């Protein structure tokens, strides 16, 4: 029964890696000290594997929670273009990452995690679609998930 969450994780993963063709797909998701493990992943072979990671930022309970609680979403073509420092991009650097899209997860009004892909070693320009399925797929996840209790 609960179990069965892992199931939609996987799902979104792998569909998520497929609809972007890009490199890694994760579900990451937050403990109550919005503390982060990445609990599915999709990953193309050769790329570095994050999961099952535990990775605190505490820039999400510092700053982000209700932004993402209320819908934001995060493009970026170029993790060097886009005001990300060297605190930042240290956590990205080992997975190789050089793209990346974030969209949220809301569960029963909360925020349970977030949806990441990442597009390694290239930068990339994200469309329009490909923000606007990425981040259907993250919400059909949720309401799925929140509809099963
Ligand atoms: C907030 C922040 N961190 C992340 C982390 C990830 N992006 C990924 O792709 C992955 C999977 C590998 C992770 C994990 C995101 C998406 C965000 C939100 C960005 C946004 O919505 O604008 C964040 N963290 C830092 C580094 C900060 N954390 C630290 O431990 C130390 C030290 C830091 C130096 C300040 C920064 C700079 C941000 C964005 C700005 C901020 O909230 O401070």
């Amino acid at each position: 029964e609960l179990r069965d969450r892992q199931a939609i994780f996987e799902t979104l993963v792998a569909k998520g890696r497929e609809l972007l063709a890009c490199d890694r797909v994760i579900v990451y998701a937050f403990d109550d000290n919005y503390v982060g493990t990445v609990v599915a992943e999709s990953v193309a072979e050769g790329w570095p594997q994050a999961r099952d990671q535990v990775i605190e930022d505490p820039c999400f309970r510092e700053h982000w929670v209700e932004a993402y609680r209320q819908g934001r979403i995060q493009a970026t073509t170029d993790i060097f273009k886009a005001g990300l420092t060297e605190c930042h991009l240290n956590q990205l650097r080992p997975l190789k990452v050089r793209a990346n899209l974030v969209v949220p997860m809301v569960i029963d009004d909360q925020l349970f995690g977030l949806l990441i892909a990442h597009q390694a070693s290239e930068p990339r320009q994200w469309q329009e679609i490909e923000i606007d399925q990425f981040s259907e797929l993250a919400s059909t996840g949720s309401l799925v998930l929140e509809r099963l209790h």
